[PDB]
């Protein structure tokens, strides 16, 4: 009859994201200067201390310090006190920096990638991830705009929703349980805290239709958190991939995205299956969809590009596959240019390093545009 | 019709698995004197340090530092060249003690959350062929390093394997190893040609079944050159940070919770484990050629919020009532799991064997959520 599936997300304050976020300001800071960066960048955070590591073969002529004590700053990390201070803390900063046909670039290493799409939501993404993202988001915007200026950024969202399985699609029937736990200042009540979450938060994001009379909320059910993001705790890069990608449904290929160039088929990859799965569904072919990519090391075209509908698709999945291939080209070099995602600066990769690379209503998605598909006559 | 599934493994001298086995020695060595340890300890590497945090509740006399250097020697860290000098690195013991201060059928979920148990008729593992292969690359990698067969191997490096598939109404079918990708650390004087030929003797030839083996197979042995420093070394790792290795290779579903560092109270371990134990027997019993099982956790309650079965169209009798079967057969009430599988036995190695070469689809008897119930269908 139903079932149960739950995702969550993690505010931009979490140590994790942070460095997420740093890595991709440094990958932002060096495409702005020089569209044919190479950047293969990790952060590290722990008490009073951002680190920066990895490779970059760049024209661009950067200050990575500055970019992370800016990018760190703006997430509202300004004292010991939230919980890093981005000005005193410790930065290192350890890159290995360097100077240097699109048909021809091989995927730099062997893979794959998979790409979700599902009609239960306008996003086309699943509702679990949808509402949870959104909910961190939202967070981070009441915050910002001093709507609940008590807010600090570290916290956590996460939601359980009860479906039917409909001949393989998925309908979400209710929201069984909202569970939000979010760093603040010391002047609130735990109950002017539960109280704004509910108006200020919740009730924007979540419709109605899915909200009752036995929806369980947990609003900090683990106490005072004044304190948050590094502080007695650390945080890499790439350590929330399933935030990153469907909030835990399909198949995962287990590359992270972010600090690293469109170069890389972990990211390149990834992004082209999630344009082409929501097309599938944008264009009434199928109710729900995975696409997967596989890459061969140093080879441009895909080992094999495959489709599964779930037997929802209203032709064989064949003959979907047919159209993908017609539509969309998987040649890595030739997703850059097509998603135009050698351009950085204005946050342009920093936005995707919180709250999910997919499902954004933003056109610097450029994955998230989806084209229209239509079977020959 | 056929289509492509690849797995990946790290190698136990990878920087974020190094964490996973400090974090899950901590656990094995306060577990071995209290059983009712509480434990949730991570650990963070970088050039030269080893630092392992988070809140411990134990009556245990734990030498942290020394289980941390011992464990890192263990993994071949021996010298700077190698990528860490386990003797002498900077190690941070940075651990929150609480002091000590109910039936096991009463003790909630610490947290919300849900977990997916996989099983397959592809491997006598129950396992998927990409991760099998993949994982027992990886630790005969190690076993040929550490009884000198292969003695120039050091202990970084990672292993991958893609494999053709049929689907045969529901159930993956491998037909034929692909591609099969290693990358390994080694000392300074071995050649490449030494290196190429001991793997495919001594590593691919002993681990991959012949019948997956063809003149067409590709390999791909240290393709991106010289690794002879690793580790730590210019790098970092965290606890946690490579849950796909962990459980199924990118199979299914994932509920996102990292293993390494918890005591069996925490449902991200225990329900993980409950449900590989179920999704297990199910296959195992011929009730399904595929299943994966699900268990979700409402936060402070014992009792699942639900337990789901799927066979992807491959049950011998309907997924209702194979999900009848694993609730009479299983109870994953949290404190019960950890009591009906002896999770809280710890010392000799129990958990650090866990924390590198998958969770699941190990012969070893401490590994007890790989045990099989025989399931009689009514
Ligand atoms: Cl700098
Ligand atoms: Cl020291
Ligand atoms: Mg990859
Ligand atoms: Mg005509
Ligand atoms: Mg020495
Ligand atoms: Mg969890």
């Amino acid at each position: 009859e139903t079932f149960l599936f739950t995702s969550e997300s993690v505010n931009e304050g979490h140590p994790d994201k942070l460095c997420d976020q740093v890595s991709d300001a440094i990958l932002d800071a060096c495409l702005q200067q020089d569209p044919e960066s190479k950047v293969a960048c990790e952060t590290c955070t722990k008490t009073n201390m951002v680190m920066v590591f990895g490779e970059i073969t760049t024209k661009a002529t950067v200050n990575y310090e500055k970019i992370v004590r800016d990018t760190c700053r703006g997430i509202g990390f300004v004292s010991a006190d939230v919980g890093l201070d981005a000005d005193n803390c410790k930065v290192l900063v350890n890159i290995e920096q360097q100077s240097p046909k699109p048909e021809e670039i091989g995927a730099g290493d062997q893979g794959h990638m998979f790409g979700y799409a599902t009609d239960e939501t306008p996003e086309l993404m699943p509702l679990t991830h949808v509402l949870a993202t959104k909910l961190g988001a939202k967070l981070t915007e009441v915050r910002k705009n001093k709507t609940c200026a008590w807010l600090r950024p570290d916290g956590k969202t996460q939601v359980t929703v009860e479906y039917q399985n409909d001949n393989g699609a998925m309908v979400p029937i209710r929201v069984h349980t909202v569970l939000i736990s979010t760093q603040h200042d010391e002047t609130v009540t735990n109950e002017k805290i539960a109280a704004d979450l509910k108006e200020h938060v919740i009730k924007p994001v979540i419709p109605a239709k899915y909200l009752d009379d036995k929806t369980i909320f947990h609003l900090n059910p683990s106490g005072r958190f004044v304190i948050g993001g590094p502080h007695g705790d650390a945080g890499l890069t790439g350590r929330k991939i399933i935030i990153d990608t469907y909030g835990g449904w399909g198949a995962h290929g287990g590359g992270a995205f972010s600090g690293k160039d469109p170069t890389k088929v972990d990211r390149s990859g990834a992004y082209i299956v999630r344009q082409a799965a929501k097309s599938v569904v944008a264009s009434g072919l199928a109710r729900r969809c995975i696409v997967q990519v596989s890459y061969a090391i140093g080879v441009p075209e895909p080992l094999s590009v495959f489709v599964d509908t779930y037997k929802t698709g209203k032709i064989p999945d064949k003959d979907i596959l047919v159209l993908i291939k017609e539509h969309f080209d998987f040649r890595p070099g030739m997703i850059s240019n097509n998603l135009d995602l050698k351009r950085g600066g204005n946050f342009r990769y920093q936005k995707t390093a919180a709250y999910g690379h997919f499902g954004r209503d933003d056109p610097d998605f450029t994955w998230e545009t989806v084209k229209i598909l239509k079977p020959k006559a």
